[PDB]
């Protein structure tokens, strides 16, 4: 009986001013997935959106078409030395977005056991445009530019920047389309690609966290004066629903 987007461990909620991010409270981002190689090395992030489905970036599956080449780790906080309670589930089927966007679906060969440390994130209604300045969080392990909290799950607070403004000449110069969204700072931002490719970007709504973006470094990484661009989940909801409904 675990409804999506409601962690059992309340998130640290790293201050926006902390552009370098914070180590997350363990298990406060219950849907955080870690995509792993055949041998067991984390290499990408993803989000649990149902017990049998994980939403990640197409870029993460570029090395192999075989589902058997991927296994997902759920309930983790450590990147290498996982806790014994961590769930490891092999991937049964892969589904890349039909129009070459950096988003893909992985079907778990076995349903995820929903626990207090493993809960699915909620999905936005089709074509919903998250409001300007909404507070969101990107989470993942990725490349820790520091070394403090290295190997552990981290988070960063990023406010959304409406496409109209993000596309201004001094910033993204009109390169951000409807299938994308910007979250971050226009000035005084960190210089680094945050999270894990395929990692989630969730924004709190009424009483739950909604997955509104997927991490894609190709779209653009945070820069001192440039916000990072994310794949807008809402434009692929109808597509995600179909695959889940036919597989």
């Amino acid at each position: 009986s675990f409804d999506c987007g409601k962690p059992q461990v309340e998130p640290k909620k790293c201050p926006g001013r902390v552009v370098g991010g914070c180590v997350a409270h363990p298990h406060s981002w219950p849907w955080q997935v870690s995509l792993r190689t055949r041998f067991g090395m984390h290499f990408c992030g993803g989000t649990l959106i149902s017990p049998e489905w994980v939403l990640t970036a197409a870029h993460c599956l570029e090395k192999s078409p075989r589902p058997s080449s991927y296994k997902v780790i759920l309930g983790a906080h450590q990147e290498v030395n996982l806790e014994p309670h961590v769930q490891e589930i092999e991937v049964s089927r892969l589904f890349l977005e039909p129009t070459r966007k950096d988003i893909a679906l992985l079907k778990l060969s076995s349903p995820a056991v929903i626990t207090d440390k493993v809960i699915p994130a909620c999905l936005p209604s089709p074509n919903y445009v998250v409001a300007d300045r909404t507070e969101c969080f990107i989470t993942g392990w990725g490349e820790t530019q520091g070394t403090f909290g290295a190997g552990l799950l981290k988070e960063a607070q990023l406010p959304v920047i409406e496409n109209k403004v993000c596309n201004r000449y001094e910033f993204l110069n009109g390169r951000v389309q409807s299938t994308e969204l910007c979250a971050g700072h226009l000035a005084g931002g960190t210089d680094s690609c945050q999270g894990d490719a395929g990692g989630p970007l969730v924004c709190f709504e009424k009483d739950k966290y909604i997955l509104q973006g997927v991490t894609s470094w190709g779209l653009g990484c945070a820069r001192p004066n440039k916000p990072g661009v994310y794949v807008r989940v809402s434009r692929f909801v109808t597509w995600i629903e179909g695959v889940m409904r036919n597989n």
